[PDB]
DNA sequence: TATGTAGTCTGTTG
DNA sequence: CAACAGACTACATA
C-alpha cells in the first residue's frame, strides 16, 4: 500500500521538510525507492531513510 | 555535514 | 491552460 512523500513524511519518526525528504529520493537514501508516477513519488508505507 | 526557506523553472494533471 | 509536485538553486543557519 502506498503513500504520498508529504502523507510518508508525515508517518515518520522525525518528519523533515518536504524539499528535505525529495533531496533524500535524488540521492537514493530511501528504501524500497520510490516510484515516480507522472508528476508525484509513490512511497511504499514500509519505506525508509537509510545511512549510504 | 545536514537541513530549511524561498525563489525560478519544468513536466503532469484535470 | 492554471495549479501542483518536484528539480534545482543561493543563501541562511544548524
Amino acid at each position: 500500500m502506498y503513500l504520498t512523500l508529504q502523507e510518508w513524511n508525515a508517518r515518520q519518526r522525525r518528519p523533515r521538510s518536504l524539499e528535505t525528504v525529495r533531496r533524500w529520493v535524488r540521492e537514493s537514501r530511501i528504501f524500497p525507492p520510490p516510484v515516480k508516477d507522472g508528476r508525484e513519488y509513490l512511497f511504499h508505507e514500509s519505506a525508509v531513510k537509510v545511512d549510504l
